[PDB]
């Protein structure tokens, strides 16, 4: 079945002011790596993984789980052995415990029906990623940071959230209130000739 | 070198009213896939690809090419080449051509310094998935709608695009307006219980 789509459009002249504006939002975003311990409602957090679910899929299968974790003995596990392995082979993250959330993405290679067997999601990487963008863009409207990680060390986030085997560890995302100074690196994007071209 | 983050900062009762209205904003995007050929200033497109763009990035190598395309005998070329494709293996697909742009994203697996050496790009599906999400973010927010679609023919989305060695196709984007009375699935998204886990 289907429905007829149910979107705004707008004239030309205010999809180029909403275009330009958004854009300088965006701009602002920044990677931040040092966090305030501040409390956030968990209800908010909700919201923002809810939005990342809104994100197309392959096939509609939303290959994707959303672990969430502000449970402070889970965090700090998490922080040891992600310190650990990161000596091994800064290693200093105190933010996997100082961020009030975690957010742990998890994508499905495949669904298991209730009956035992398997069903192949499709284009998971593509479709996960997309999600994680939606997941940042949110976390930005709301007036939050986050630290977009490697989701490290990947056997150990798998066991200690107990997700099954069809799922794998995609991204590690600490979310919260920037510390108050925290400080990014003075970095600048690619200017439009080095990230894009226009045929006609 | 090292800046002070600027960003913006409310109380909770704001995050949860701005983080609640960005999640109903989201749920009405919707996959579209019958285009109005109405025309789209150039300057609209380059805001949302360049806030794609604003993307976090493995190591901010922005491993990422956008390609638009309005042209209509390359649209037109790869309507053709795309729909030969789906046959042999609906295989209609007059939206690569009604659709005023194609955005074409390309991967980056490593970099070439001007003096011929290679450089190893890092997390690059993940980053470009990322960017591709803020890519459709930024379309919905500027009142139009996009078909997200597998980079297919790959080959020769390549060739006809002349894009190098160390790229590939990623995703292929057409944008526009929505056809009026354009329809979409009557799809449910996902409960929270079935995308969600929360660690107290
Ligand atoms: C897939 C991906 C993985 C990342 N992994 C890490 C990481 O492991 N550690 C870290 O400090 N930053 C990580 N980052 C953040 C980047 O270093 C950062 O996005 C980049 O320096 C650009 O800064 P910006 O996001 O403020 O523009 C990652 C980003 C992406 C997209
Ligand atoms: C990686 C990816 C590839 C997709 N490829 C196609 C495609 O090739 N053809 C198509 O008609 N839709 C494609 N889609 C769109 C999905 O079918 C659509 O997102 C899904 O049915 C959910 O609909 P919605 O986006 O309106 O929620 C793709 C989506 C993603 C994320
Ligand atoms: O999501 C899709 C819809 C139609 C054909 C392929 C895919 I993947
Ligand atoms: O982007 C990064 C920053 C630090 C360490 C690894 C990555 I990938």
């Amino acid at each position: 079945a289907f429905i007829p789509y149910a979107g705004a459009q707008f004239e030309p002249e205010e999809m180029l002011s909403k275009s330009a504006e958004y854009y300088q939002f965006m701009d602002h975003r920044r990677t931040v790596r040092e966090f305030s311990n501040r409390a956030i409602p968990l209800e908010v957090i909700e919201n923002i993984v809810m939005t990342a679910s809104t994100a197309p899929s392959g096939a509609h299968k939303q290959p994707w789980t959303f672990v969430v974790v502000s449970d402070p003995q889970i965090k700090a596990k998490i922080r040891q052995a992600a310190e650990k392995e990161e000596f091994e082979s800064d290693w200093h993250k105190p933010f996997l415990e100082i961020a009030p959330y975690l957010i742990v993405v998890f994508r499905k290679a495949y669904d298991v029906l209730p009956d035992g067997t398997q069903r192949k999601n499709y284009y998971v990487q593509e479709s996960v990623g997309i999600a994680c963008g939606f997941l940042l863009a949110a976390i930005h409207q709301a007036g939050l940071v986050a630290l977009t990680h490697t989701p490290s060390p990947m056997n150990f986030l798998q066991k200690i959230l107990q997700r099954p085997e069809n799922e794998r560890p995609f991204l590690l995302v600490p979310v919260g209130y920037p510390a108050e100074g925290a400080m990014v690196p003075d970095l600048q994007r690619k200017d439009k000739a080095a990230v894009m071209v226009v045929y006609h």
